[PDB]
């Protein structure tokens, strides 16, 4: 299949080069796989969603997006013009209030609440979580991102955007988990990504286009908007049968784009999410 004028980060996923405009991406589209974005929420009815959205855990007053950012990354995973898994199953967990601001014992909560209620969903291509959030280093935070991995769901988180070593923040710093920093439409690192050893891989993460709430559009910077273009990748490579939970961001590193990106620092990975579709 192919999206003519798409966002230039799904058209950068599917081309060796930067500039492009066009997505090319199997048909499959990550049909019968599941991401669970653990954000704001989702305006499930958003019609780029086009009833594939829900939520399906709040830990607040309320389970709606009223910040947009968690509907702006589903946007990304999995909406119709702005997602990277146009088929794929959203499940909304409202960690984050509409501040953008949440507790790490509630970040933590919402990981092993999806480790959980995975067994109660029908996701026979397995089960993705996109963490388009940051604090802080914690164990805690870090181990409940390896149990939520090692339940089986492959879990991408942002770097951060502290224009740092992603080592000092959570849950970015876990080993075991997808470290995802953000790119720019010139294959540059982005001036706020995070950086290190911890990195597994690069993704659009400068003004992403994507869902917004109230039934818009919006196009906002960070790590947080590159984290589901690797989540969305990895559905849809699990999708096809490319990968599994256990070994997509390694897949994802393995298959990369290498050494496209300007301002890598020494140490850090020179790969760039990219889905390889050859039409």
């Amino acid at each position: 299949a192919a999206q003519t004028n798409a966002p230039w980060g799904l058209a950068r996923i599917s081309s060796t080069s930067p500039g492009t405009s066009t997505y090319y991406y199997d048909e499959s589209a990550g049909q019968g796989s599941c991401v669970y974005v653990i954000d704001t929420g989702i305006e499930a009815s958003h019609p780029e969603f086009e009833g594939r959205a829900q939520m399906v855990k709040t830990y607040y007053y309320s389970s709606r997006d009223g910040n947009g950012h968690g509907t702006h990354c589903a946007g990304t995973v999995g909406s119709r013009t702005y997602g990277v898994a146009k088929k794929t199953q959203l499940f909304g967990v409202k960690v984050l209030d509409d501040n953008g601001s949440g507790q790490y014992s509630t970040i933590i909560a919402g990981m092993d609440f999806v480790a959980s209620d995975k067994n109660n969903r029908n996701c026979p291509k397995g089960v993705v979580a996109s963490l388009s959030l940051g604090g802080g280093y914690s164990s805690s935070v870090n181990s409940a991102a390896a149990r939520l991995q090692s339940s089986g769901v492959m879990v991408a988180v942002a770097a951060g955007n502290n224009n740092a070593d992603a080592r000092n923040y959570s849950p970015a710093s876990e080993p075991s988990v997808c470290t995802v920093g953000a790119s720019d439409r010139y294959d540059r690192r982005s001036s706020f990504s995070n950086y290190g050893s911890v990195l597994d891989i690069f993704g659009p993460g400068t003004s992403i286009l994507s869902t917004w709430i109230g039934g818009s559009t919006r196009s906002i910077s960070g790590t947080s908007m590159a984290t589901p273009h690797v989540a969305g990748l990895a559905a849809y490579l699990m999708t096809l049968g490319k990968t599994t939970a256990a070994s997509a961001c390694r897949y994802i590193a393995d298959t990369a784009n290498k050494g496209d990106l300007s301002n890598i620092p020494f140490g850090t990975v020179n790969l760039l999410a990219y889905n390889n579709y050859q039409a």
